[PDB]
């Protein structure tokens, strides 16, 4: 019954952890789409720097 | 006499055990599906605790 209930927690455990990486791929590729962001503003500032 | 008394009375109390068995079997399949239940009610435990 404890070896029961222990692999059943462990498998759902299994799920929540593969939700948290999916979650934090979401997040880090819209982070990285911020960071294209941010290079092209650079670029724009530096341009845009000149007299 | 006493060892005819004794050997009715000996065999109707083994009939009486085997209902007591007969009982505790039908408790023991009770409580084995509650503790089907009791599995699937922490395997979800386990997943809604994810935030």
């Amino acid at each position: 019954n404890r070896f029961t209930a222990n692999v059943r927690g462990l498998t759902q455990a299994a799920r929540n952890a593969n939700d948290g990486i999916s979650l934090a791929q979401t997040t880090e590729g819209a982070a990285s789409e911020v960071n294209t962001h941010l290079q092209r503003i650079r670029e724009l500032t530096v341009q845009a720097s000149n007299g």
